């Protein structure tokens, strides 16, 4: 019942048109498809294997090059799963797997079908006491106030977020009360804003690369703190920062291949915690 525990874990494999016709904010390097292939199945392996966690594995769909993101498709907080809109208009066709499984999981499902809500789970950070959602391109208010009044237990608050990124695209939760963040002005900025209409003033590990802020924090039965971080490789500076977690079980876990289109650890599965 601790804050980050879960039982299963939702992830979809990535399908082959994902290298070419996958949305990227920036032009940028070839992707490797069979890196990024092997790079999910080590994802998925540390999840269920190494961590004993249940996962769904939904297969893949090549007519959606993002569907590998699950965590833009469902936003779940307890028993109640909200399934999303998301902002972009051609993913939003990942929508009907995600349901199939989180109700065959025994959720209670929510669907924003608000054609004028729309929202990426990637936008949402669950501290374990509220809400933060990202006010991005693809997240609007309406779908801010969709999810707030899914969760009413839970206070939602907003943060703007600039460009084509993710309000977790610079930030995630690394433990109870720990949130991971930045050290840009943009991720001090937000996390400056997420702060002040907060009633509880979280811990922070500051972290200087704001894609390696991006981190999965699990805890786990008989092992407790458990953290899923980028590579020292692919981040040495930011994984130095990890390193001073001496009660964490720490990961490396490598995304350098999907992160060429902004696919971060947390938006390759969907956490559920089922008693
Ligand atoms: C995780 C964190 C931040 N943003 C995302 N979005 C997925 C990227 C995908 N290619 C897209 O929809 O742009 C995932």
């Amino acid at each position: 019942a601790a804050f980050g525990r879960a039982t299963h874990a939702v992830v979809r494999a990535l399908p082959e048109s994902l290298g070419q016709h996958a949305l990227r904010s920036a032009k940028g390097e070839e992707v490797d498809v069979a890196r990024a292939e092997r790079q999910h199945q080590l994802y998925v392996g540390v999840l269920g294997s190494k961590l004993g966690l249940q996962v769904v594995e939904l297969p893949a769909d090549e007519s959606l090059p993002d569907c590998v993101f699950v965590e833009d498709v469902a936003v779940v907080c307890e028993e109640t799963a909200l399934i999303t809109r998301p902002g972009a208009p051609s993913r939003r066709k990942e929508v009907d797997m995600m349901k199939e499984a989180l109700e065959k999981l025994q959720l209670n499902i929510v669907e924003m079908k608000d054609e004028n809500a729309t929202l990426d789970g990637g936008d949402v950070l669950f501290t374990g006491r509220e809400f933060f959602v990202g006010l991005s391109k693809r997240t609007n208010q309406r779908g801010a106030e969709i999810l707030a009044d899914t969760f009413k237990d839970y206070a939602v608050s907003t943060v703007p977020v600039a460009d084509g990124l993710h309000l977790k695209s610079f930030c995630s939760m690394a433990g109870p009360n720990l949130i991971a963040i930045g050290s840009s002005e943009s991720a001090q900025k937000a996390l400056k804003i997420m702060q002040q209409m907060s009633d509880h003033r979280y811990d922070k590990l500051t972290v200087p690369d704001d894609i390696a802020a991006n981190c999965i924090y699990l805890n786990i039965p008989n092992k407790g703190h458990v953290l899923l971080h980028r590579t020292p490789e692919e981040y040495p500076e930011s994984a130095k920062v990890y390193e001073k977690l001496k009660d964490h079980m720490l990961i490396p876990v490598s995304m350098s291949e999907l992160e060429k289109v902004d696919g971060l650890l947390t938006c390759c599965s969907v956490l559920i915690n089922k008693k």
